[PDB]
């Protein structure tokens, strides 16, 4: 299984932007996060967990959560976020994402608005690691209102039971009742930017749904998809969602 420091060192965050930010997994995406922070989720804090250099998971998020604080394991993912967030001329254009999400909100805002809204937002580009006890290391936070974690669980966790704990680290984050988010993809052992391969833990949603039980939350809705990846970057048999509350 990919060793984490692969991450620090192989992982190309503007590669990864360009293949991946595929469409109608990331319009499902979008949606998805449209109906859970804009039609319910909410709170002062909302901490989201190995981020990597992308901003789709955050959009609707903005306008529930007073304050973000986006997480990773790459430092060069971490300095790809901040170039979009301090508006760099090198930083992605995520303005068709942005587009998309002001029309599923009811076309209440533009483009530049929503994104002012996001940069506001976003206080703290942390340092993590799910594996950890304490994923943040001695970085000291309130413990959130809500844990999301879009697409890193299975590339994170070698085996089923790293992912269970990664589960129970990530619940120390996050206050009583609290709420956790997941979205992940299902029985995927790799994934690929461009030549360079990683690997993934191939979860199907029985055991995605025992690993959150044992953790400690109880499950409030989960949903699959049947859409996969592109043939030339994973072999994973769709994705899933689920929001859960800790016990
Ligand atoms: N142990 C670990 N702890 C935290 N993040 C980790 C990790 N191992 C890998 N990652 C991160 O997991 C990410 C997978 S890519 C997912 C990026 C983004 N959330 C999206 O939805 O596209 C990478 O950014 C990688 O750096
Ligand atoms: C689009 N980003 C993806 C896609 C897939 C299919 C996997 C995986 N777990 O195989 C991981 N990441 C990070």
């Amino acid at each position: 299984f990919t060793s984490k420091d692969t991450y620090l060192s192989h992982f190309n965050p503007r590669d990864y932007l360009e293949k991946y930010y595929e469409s109608q997994i990331l319009k499902h995406l979008l949606k998805n996060l449209f109906k859970i922070f804009c039609l319910g989720v909410k709170g002062d804090l909302l901490i989201d967990i190995g981020s990597g250099p992308t901003i789709y998971q955050l959009l609707s998020a903005c306008e529930s959560f007073k304050e973000i604080v986006v997480t990773d394991y790459s430092d060069q993912n971490l300095q790809e976020l901040e170039k979009w967030l301090k508006a760099a001329p090198a930083a992605f254009d995520w303005s068709p994402v942005v587009t998309y999400v002001c029309d599923l909100e009811g076309n209440r805002v533009k483009g530049p608005e929503k994104e002012e809204k996001l940069r506001q937002a976003v206080k703290q580009v942390l340092k993590c690691d799910v594996t950890q006890s304490q994923p943040l290391g001695a970085v000291p936070l309130p413990p959130a209102d809500c844990v999301l974690s879009t697409l890193c669980l299975d590339a994170a966790c070698p085996d089923l039971p790293t992912y269970c704990r990664a589960l129970r680290n990530l619940g120390s984050l996050l206050k009583p009742g609290g709420f956790l988010v997941i979205m992940d993809a299902l029985k995927s052992s790799y994934y690929m930017i461009g030549e360079q391969k990683f690997s993934s833990l191939p979860l199907g949603r029985e055991a995605v749904e025992a690993a959150v039980k044992e953790a400690g939350y109880t499950i409030e809705w989960f949903e699959v998809i049947s859409q996969s990846y592109s043939s030339t970057m994973a072999n994973n048999e769709g994705l899933f969602s689920l929001v859960a509350r800790k016990l």
